């Protein structure tokens, strides 16, 4: 038993739910919240913004830090910081950014860093700013997600087509 309310059970192991992952973070305090990072750590916008606003800019000093000392990471990449006042750690994973250019295929490698954490409060990665669909990367998280991910969707309507069009 955990302390996550009011999530669709989509399936064993997926959850989502209608909300703003910064105040479900603030609320549920997870253990990991799941951040929707790029390899500089650069916190400007999109769910990234939101979670390093919400920290007092506490998130972006720590990962300059953590920058300077390890250099950028991979697209598909993760590392674990600070959860801040948000959660006990803060798993940055980078999806791939279509208005970028890069391989959608690494949606299945970044979604594989979950699975080194027990249970997760994440966004869907490559949604949103990232340029993904979201209906893909919500089949990429249940087909290679084996821990328990809690999936925020801050859109009410993409949410309900999410779970309409639900496989
Ligand atoms: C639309 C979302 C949702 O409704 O759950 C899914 C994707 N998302 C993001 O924030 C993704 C993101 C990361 N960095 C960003 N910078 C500027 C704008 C955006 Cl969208 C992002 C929120």
């Amino acid at each position: 038993v955990n302390s996550f309310s009011g999530y669709l059970k989509l399936t064993d192991n997926v959850y989502i739910k209608n909300a703003d992952i910064v105040e479900e973070a603030k609320k549920v305090k997870p253990t990991v919240v799941v951040n929707a990072a790029n390899v500089y750590l650069k916190h400007g916008g999109g769910v990234a913004g939101a979670l390093n606003k919400a920290t007092n800019n506490a998130m972006q000093v720590e990962s300059d830090d953590y920058i300077a000392t390890n250099g950028p990471l991979k697209v598909g990449g993760s590392c674990v910081l600070s959860g801040h006042n948000l959660a006990k750690h803060c798993l940055h994973v980078v999806g791939p950014n279509v208005n970028k250019g890069e391989d959608i295929q690494l949606l299945k490698s970044a979604y594989e860093n979950f699975n080194q954490h027990e249970v997760l409060l994440a966004p869907l990665l490559s949604a949103g700013i990232f340029g993904a669909d979201p209906i893909h990367s919500l089949r990429v998280c249940v087909d290679t997600v084996r821990t328990n991910v809690y999936l925020a969707v801050f859109d009410k309507n993409l949410y309900d087509k999410l779970v309409s069009s639900f496989l």
